[PDB]
């Protein structure tokens, strides 16, 4: 059976400090909703399969909302903005929708804390970010700049580089510590500490988030006949596998964020931060900040 | 005497669709002010020399206003938030402040339109540019990726790269153009016509806007004693050379943006933008998108 088999794109359930709903097109009638929907939202599930998604807006959002989740172009208009009126009593959410096999997601994270203008930080994240890339003059030197910048923006305990060799062995070439994280620099871990279907699915998701190692997966309820398994493989709420998370409480690890390194389209490595420490929940903009800044790495990964 | 002799970095005066300010350390005590003031700021340089700069912005915005600008540190800050209190009746500026030579400068241009969420048109040019970079797969696929991404967010008639030979005569080597615009790709020209000295500025300041090559340039005032030419090499606002002016009058060009590209830090070639129209008033977080933009092909001019 062995570590490549388990799936992990398809596990009935989402990390719960979002809410996953899945929308008919064109009409955007919710098909599926996460059952943490009451804690997060202030409904059921009940009140949401079947209703459509514009029965919940604030209505002078609704429109635009609309608009985007029917645009196709899609993220290019990440992040939505979803105001949720429901007795209301407006919340505030970032929406990241996406479509994938023949179905159109929409992921809900409650809007960040302030006031403090929208999408200054990414500005200056990714402009400092990249002039502090480009002075380094080697591989050595770009793998250290990335990971003292990864770990500036999110306070991570640690970030490092990990670094794949031929054969899917992986190596801790660069490391930025807390004082408080043991030093992985250096040492090497055979592939299946990241075994094949993971790596596959990390060709083609460069980011990935678990904020708590401690969570009730939130099951994605759905409309009779819908479900069959939803294919979250693009969902950053996706819950992950079960025994990576048991990997992680063995490793004394709270909190985790990867972010794939790219090169001739292929995996090469990763951006990965951990947390000893308590939680980890990186707001958007910082998130999107790094992921950013992992695409520089990669495509400076030449010559 | 010829062409690379002309100074350029101490005109004297600026474009006046901003305004220029120098600030003294670490008072903030305003020694030089362009004359156009009165019609952007709503004072006449006779009330602003000598006055610190405190009393002209609106008080809550004043104390980090300062703390900015004494910062040193100072952009990574920029912008900078500058809420002019004249009578009173706020003006918004965006501040873009630098130290050069001794002397602290202020450039203040009018917050751009809109209501529209700040920065969030910046997340987007440079989200949706890179992934259209990294999708090049040769020098010229790059370098057209990048022409018609800067003319997109721009608006400009034509862009081009322009690339400097060994001998620093240059090269059309890529174009994206409206119809109304006669296409240069192709053509070669003397390295005169971006003269040395021009040359050498570009390598250490990477953008240069003239958004109406008709304009009356602004004379910088002075209090007695202060002025000596003010080295203008960093300033946004600097006027340019007259010669160049004409060039472009010639050229039947109305406006016009370059962009360094930088290779193994020496000068490699411009991204050019023309208005064969009328003016071209790109804002702030355009100009800084298609200026981080060109850092991100100068840093993938490798192999
Ligand atoms: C055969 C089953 C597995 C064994 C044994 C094991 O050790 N992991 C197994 C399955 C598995 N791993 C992952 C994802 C994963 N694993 C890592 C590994 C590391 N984290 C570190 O800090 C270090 C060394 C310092 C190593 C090595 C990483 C980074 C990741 C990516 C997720 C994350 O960033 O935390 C999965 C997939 C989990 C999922 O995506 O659902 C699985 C099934
Ligand atoms: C000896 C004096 C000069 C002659 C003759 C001439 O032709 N230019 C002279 C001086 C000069 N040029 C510049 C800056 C400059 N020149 C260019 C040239 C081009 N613009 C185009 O569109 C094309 C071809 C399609 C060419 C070639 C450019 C791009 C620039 C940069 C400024 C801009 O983007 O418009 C200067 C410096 C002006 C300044 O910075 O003050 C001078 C003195």
């Amino acid at each position: 059976t062995n570590c490549d088999r388990e799936p992990i794109h398809i596990p009935g359930a989402i990390q719960p400090h979002g809410v996953l709903l899945v929308l008919s097109e064109p009409g955007l009638v919710l098909t599926h909703a996460s059952e943490n929907a009451p804690a997060v939202l202030g409904n059921s599930a009940e009140q949401l399969l079947g209703a459509p998604l514009g029965h919940f807006i604030e209505p002078s959002v609704r429109e635009p909302l609309e608009a985007d989740l029917r645009s196709a172009r899609l993220k290019q208009l990440n992040p939505l903005k979803v105001v949720w009126r429901v007795d209301g009593v407006d919340r505030f959410f970032d929406g990241i929708a996406h479509r994938h096999q023949g179905r159109l997601i929409l992921e809900l994270e409650p809007s960040s804390h302030r006031e403090a203008v929208p999408f200054l930080s990414f500005f200056h994240a990714v402009r400092d970010g990249l002039s502090r890339l480009r002075d380094a003059r080697d591989l050595q030197e770009l793998c250290e700049a990335v990971v003292q910048e990864v770990r500036g923006l999110t306070g991570f305990d640690r970030a490092i580089i990990y670094r794949f060799d031929a054969e899917w062995n992986g190596s801790v070439i660069a490391e930025a510590r807390d004082a408080r994280a043991d030093p992985y620099l250096g040492l090497h871990f055979p592939a299946s500490d990241i075994p094949r279907q993971a790596r596959e699915l990390y060709q083609l998701n460069w980011l990935r988030i678990i904020p708590t190692i401690d969570y009730q997966p939130a099951r994605v309820r759905a409309l009779p006949g819908h479900g069959e398994p939803l294919d979250l493989s693009f969902s950053v709420l996706r819950s992950v596998s079960p025994i990576h998370l048991e990997y992680l409480h063995n490793m004394g690890v709270q909190a985790s964020m990867s972010i794939s390194l790219m090169k001739d389209g292929k995996l090469w490595g990763l951006i990965s931060c951990t947390q000893v420490s308590g939680t980890r929940y990186v707001p958007y903009e910082v998130r999107t900040a790094c992921e950013f800044l992992g695409e520089v790495m990669s495509s400076l990964l030449a010559a």
